[PDB]
């Protein structure tokens, strides 16, 4: 066929669906996925259009991290016209995609100096280097916030033109825009990709049906690699994607108020972070925890809920303490095993992947969609995304030594972010006794590959059988590529 | 036949519905209320069959409190045959009403000595006085629990034959038993009770309909007095009932385990308390917060959720920290303004009330149902419930001095239960500076009536307009009865 | 006679002794006081030459506070030449008076935003207004410090030419310089000043002797008003001075290191503050608590010791935790009842006072000495000391409303500086319930006079008999002056 | 006879020798400063049943030590009578309390505090000692933080306390009355040849001749005897168990009628208040084994002691005046048991390594050594504790490794810390490996007790290497 099947109904599937439908009016594009959006990252997102706010010293210390940052800055420029084009297919009563134009980054001491102080400096540096509009402002001038004095910020940074969207209104606008462009929504899941003679034939659905296609775009979030890995040789040629389980909440504020801007800290222990995204109608979004899990999980832990609420009520606004909990949200950030996204073509003709975007696939969605659509039309898409081709040896963006320093520092940061109260000698003792066991795990996993810190901590506290399976995986990948 | 309308589909409405339908073949009985059970206490309950566990030194210091306790002990004896009679109308696949036969009461130091130490002694005394089977056990012998050592119990009390039911399975069994007995469920709300010539005519429903009846039983939980107060003179003759908003949660335990018994503390600050009720299928119930509100609220505050989770994870089982949150539940304990229930007949022929049961209407339900059904058949029901007739001057069960000591002590207990960490001189200072403002409020509200501590704290932190309205209410009640 | 007696052997007595001896070589100057220096402020001082570091928003909001600040800035200019003139009478082996040239002010969140944030801004403003050399610096550039990350500074201010002296080496240098200039040390205490026909005759000593003099300078620290108040009418014409009991400690650092600068916060709750003053030979000085006491006290409380050690180990250097405690020091800051010093002449010819200097008598010593010596020579001394003449109606430097806001804010600051951990609603409740009792005390004490916050808190927690005695004192002062 | 050392043990044996051998000259060495002195820093509790731990009573050597403590308690009333008899009313009273209350709170590890409270109750019942578990509400005087309050309390009848300062004064006075001579210098060297003591070189250069030398020099005792031939690897090393205590003038001049204490806690730390005359209370006491002596409190020790006392015993102590921070060295034997009795050198005796309870055992230990010196057999239970011995192995390496991880965790729970709930289990798992590795590296046969193992873990690599050599030289000497 010249038929296109998009597998997945998150921001990436729907965004690529809209761009394919709009630019290929002569082709049938069908998008698979259910309204439940099981383990769905996009519906649990605030979401911040995070570029400069997402800067960490650790990310900007690697070439791959600097490349990722450049793409985030490029994506930000597409959002105004993208939103215009999505709202155009609706009416006033569909509501507004954009919920804030600006972001304030707060620096408080409820965290590790080695992360929060380094990350605040790295954000300031990245803004100056980009000539991006921003101002360090007096904390007293930040409107709305009412923190616990012992948890209060002492520095604040206003980032102009870095805002937020309502992820629910965005998903609704994308579905409507997809239909307007001639797309068809088929609310079932793909169970199997069918291929022979090095080319896609189509997709078996979970209602037993077979849908034929010349093109299949896998944008199934954390399920994307598990779906393609069934095809011959692809188990050790497409980097694994795990579930970065994240917890967020919708809160009806005590007085119906909200901040005019996004409020956030820099990224914290293991890509956790504290932020408040404005919503319409006396609701605010607060987020968001992160924990890499080797198996999917669709419910918040008690610990995640308490940590998120404690951070927001102390560090942002004590008024949230008396505010009503409307919804606890859980979704899976697609967490690539080598720390970088899986975007583009495959050794199978007509098979494409758009996944592994972790914290910022929603922000990058208009750029990533346009890239894959350019590739499908025989173009070269966006310069700088070829490094992130899905069929690849695992990337080694950092030394084993760098990752081992990072994992101990992030482990300690879970304490300082609580925040704990310990005898003053205990942290130094814990630091010294964490180094050995993480060095031992890293050496045991593989002679060539080291999992990034966020994955290494999950592997450290997984079962021995799960660690053994990963040792086998890394060995089979080394065999395939070397 | 002579029609009966039961207004309300909680435990009390359904329990009286079942008893009327089963004992009165001459009556058509119709029960009003919606499946949503808005503000419903019963669905948010664990629930503990609380008699001896509910004992406090303060309750047993008043004649009215001792009378209430006696009824709780009598109700416990009805439960085995009551459950038998409800399960008999179903099949194995409907599930079991009883989830535990026994209770363990734990004493830890995450609370005020003036409440927890006095209440533990009062429970021991009440058990010995009743010749009830119990024993003080070694904490090491309490199975399953895994508390934070700094939050651990140092004393434990096993109460034999004081257990728990699944409130959801009880409600299902009551509805099924009601239908089997010839009852009719009409899923609408009463908006108005119609009366003329000193007699009930029936009920206007919220779909505009009028249902005629010779008998109307109001068991609408926290809405019960607001519904009858519209009838002539009844605004100052039926004590007000407020919303004792309570938060509980269902948790899927990390390993599917649960305790074999109820685990609880004694009642704590303002009729808050910590307990875990076993459930079938790897779930546990944890509860339960309490806050008297002058207006209803159907969502948990952030503060209530954090406090409940923090108490359960530290004081009962650290494993709950990594367990999955299934559901946050919110319901309104009917909180009578004078601290005692509203049970029996009215100055309006055929108008009955079953409400204001606060923490233990579910436990007392089989006894309370049988009492009201006996009264409706011209009997005298249960000895000792006449004091709790719904049409009455406000009861004064305590001196103003007693309530003022209680409210300061319970306020301080909110600190010790957190638990806070303060400079050692601060608690004595706070105690001294709380006395004056509560004495001033009590003196300003009325020359004769004092709200019980749980209501006094809610009034202290209500708006000036709400305090003024209550001053007018107490003055109009004094006028009516004196 | 033309003989001069200086009563008191602290920094002020010895400083004025040195200036009199050096400028009047034809006159006999005798200095009284014993080597033990009971309750002595000077030996317990670090000491910081505190001018800009002592700035608070509250002080600079009053005309009297702006006058005090101007004098501190004038005194700072005298110190380099004053030290040169004192070291000139000794040799290298006598040790160096100056222990640091510069001060770093740190801003952390272990305190009340309403004090620490306002005071940091006030220091920056006062430095710019004075054209003083200073720089806001990166916290990472502050050498030596190793705080708890949860207690770490996020802003830092370098003040050039605001340093510290070794108070012990200063006292030794002053005694040596006094003897070199012809001064005589008589190690007894004055019991009585003798005066008749409106002129001083001399001093009765505690060994029964009488020393004649034409001039008596009272610099007896917290005992100075008690000594002059015995003269006719002077009991209600010389403002009372109380004991500002302060605790400091000498610590031998784990590795013999110390910072190159003074390290301090701004002044905190009730003129407490955290600072570390470098010393020679592997010692550091840490201070300093403050409590106004209605009677003198010569030993640290447990609370004062714990608070000082906890602040220093968390906020400055965790290495101090493992460091050896050499000495806990206690001295009495002369605390004037109206909040301002007693400097200059009297209605008695030849009677002078130099006292009530509270936190900065040592810093102001060279200026205060020169002022009194100018007055004794028939000059007008230093411009801006006239409001601080010792024979005066009590100053009212603030409105009762200003002091009431200050005392509640400083009370709350004792919590945030601990730092406490409380439920988020508790601080607002405590703030509301503190206002009434302090307003009631202020209204009861006097219709015209209000004690400054530091004294008001001591009176609030004193016995009813001590409050009654103060009501009588204020009434007798009003009678004398109105 | 020369007694080397002027602590409770030296003076107690001095008094017993002087009183029972009136025909002999007994001279006692030591200076008024009592540098690193344990006795002056002691409360002191006459600790027998209060000193019981589950871990101590699980070993034969620990049960033997406990039996001696119970025997010593019976000697105290007549011993005090005999010391006060040499003075007047104005010298003050040695005894400050007759009874002890043991409090159980949750400011500690369940694995220590809960096990130790049960072990105390059991040891009291087994001994037929008078005691009763009492309502916490019936404990007079105490005013704890409610979050730090006890929920169980135990009254121990006839287990009390003495004023260590008044005891030392009474011992010196009683020594002089009995014909003893005080020579305020330190021994630098014991002189011996032909397998017999000749006497002592003092630090002022003098030589004092003697037929008997009793070494009771606290934590310095083994270092002094180790200089004699072969004795470096035949007398177990003694280290400094540095302890911090404080004298506090109470806000209202009040005090409790009894000793107030918890059971022993992390690494033989413990919280107690000992009554004193004149509106003073003693609070103690920290413990840290140090490989070199230390004569000043750390900031951490002072804060921990004050924080424990103000929260767990009486909030009134917060506003009370600090009179004195005291520091002394508990003689900490490397194998965990005392060094009492005779030597392979004729006329050389040792009384040391008593750690937490040398003062309590002093009248029994004095009488034992005096019996031995007179050709008797002294007290039946003391033979295992002879000073010239292979290092005792009272516990398995596995037992000590469980203990050291549990005591490390207890330092957290006693603070008390506030941590994420997953952190303690993680720390427990990551402590096991490094302590197992240290124990295996130190020796194939000897394991230091937990209190010493933690000090070795955090010592310099050179100090660990020196201990590996010491253990190897001891193994060589005895096997
Ligand atoms: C708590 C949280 C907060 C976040 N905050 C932000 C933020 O502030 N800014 C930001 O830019 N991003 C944010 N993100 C999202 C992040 O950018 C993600 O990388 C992004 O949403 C990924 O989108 P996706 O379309 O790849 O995956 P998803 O959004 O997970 O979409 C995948 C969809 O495919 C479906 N699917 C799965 N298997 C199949 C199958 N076999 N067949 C068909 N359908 C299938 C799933 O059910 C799901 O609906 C957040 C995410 C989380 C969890
Ligand atoms: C968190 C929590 C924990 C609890 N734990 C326990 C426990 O362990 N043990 C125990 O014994 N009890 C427990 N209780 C419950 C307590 O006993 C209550 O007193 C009891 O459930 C009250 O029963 P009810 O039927 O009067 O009220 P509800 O259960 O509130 O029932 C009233 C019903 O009437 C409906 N209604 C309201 N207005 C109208 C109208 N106009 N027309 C028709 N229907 C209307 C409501 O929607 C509701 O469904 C708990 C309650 C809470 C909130």
């Amino acid at each position: 066929q010249t038929d296109v099947i998009v597998v997945g109904n998150g921001v990436l599937g729907l965004s690529v669906g809209v761009e394919i439908a709009r630019t290929r009016p002569d082709v049938r594009v069908t998008l698979l996925g259910k309204p439940a959006r099981q383990y769905g990252a996009t519906p649990a997102a605030g979401a911040m259009l995070g570029a400069f706010g997402e800067v960490t010293a650790h990310a900007l210390a690697s070439e791959h991290g600097r490349k990722k940052h450049a793409l985030a800055v490029q994506a930000q420029r597409l959002w105004p016209e993208w939103i215009e084009s999505l709202e155009a297919t609706g009416t006033a009563a569909d509501g507004r995609i954009k919920t804030a134009d600006d972001t304030v980054v707060l620096l408080n001491t409820v965290g590790h100096s080695a992360l929060d102080d380094a990350n605040f400096a790295a954000v300031l540096t990245a803004l100056k280097e980009a000539n991006a509009p921003h101002e360090e402002i007096a904390v007293e001038s930040v409107d709305w916030i009412d923190p616990d004095p012992n948890s209060r910020p002492l520095r604040a940074l206003h980032i102009e033109g870095e805002g937020s969207v309502d992820s629910g209104i965005l998903l609704a606008a994308l579905e409507r825009s997809f239909l307007q462009a001639g797309g068809r929504l088929h609310p079932v899941d793909a169970t199997e990709i069918r291929a022979s003679h090095g080319r896609v034939e189509g997709v078996v659905t979970d209602d037993g049906d077979f849908l034929p296609a010349g093109h299949v775009v896998v944008a199934a979030g954390a399920r994307s690699q598990r779906l393609v890995a069934a095809l011959p040789g692809l188990a050790h040629r497409i980097p694994r994607i795990y579930d970065g389980v994240g917890v967020s909440a919708l809160v009806d504020t005590w007085d119906g108020s909200g901040p005019a801007t996004v409020l956030r800290t820099s990224n914290r222990a293991f890509a956790c972070g504290l932020h408040l995204v404005p919503r319409a109608g006396g609701s605010v979004y607060i987020g968001a925890t992160n924990a890499v899990c080797l198996e999917p999980r669709g419910a918040a832990s008690i610990e995640e809920t308490v940590f998120l609420f404690n951070c927001a009520t102390h560090q942002l606004h004590r008024g949230l303490n008396g505010s009503e909990l409307r919804k606890v949200q859980v979704g899976s950030r697609p967490a690539p095993i080598d720390g970088f996204p899986l975007i583009g073509g495959t050794s199978v003709e007509g098979l494409w992947m758009l996944s592994g975007t972790y914290r910022d696939g929603l922000h990058m969605s208009p750029l990533l969609a346009r890239h894959v659509v350019s590739l499908m039309d025989g173009g070269t898409g966006v310069d700088g995304l070829r490094e992130f081709r899905p069929e690849r040896d695992l990337i080694s963006a950092w030394s084993r030594e760098e990752i081992l320093d990072d994992v101990v520092r992030h482990t300690m940061a879970t304490g300082y972010e609580f925040p704990w109260r310990l005898p003053l000698e205990w942290p130094h003792m814990m630091e010294t006794f964490l180094q050995g066991p993480f060095a031992e795990l890293a050496d045991r996993l593989s002679d060539t590959y080291t999992p990034p810190a966020d994955l290494m901590t999950a592997i450290m506290f997984s079962e021995r059988e799960q660690q053994d399976e990963l040792i086998a995986y890394y060995a089979d990948v080394h065999r395939e590529w070397h």
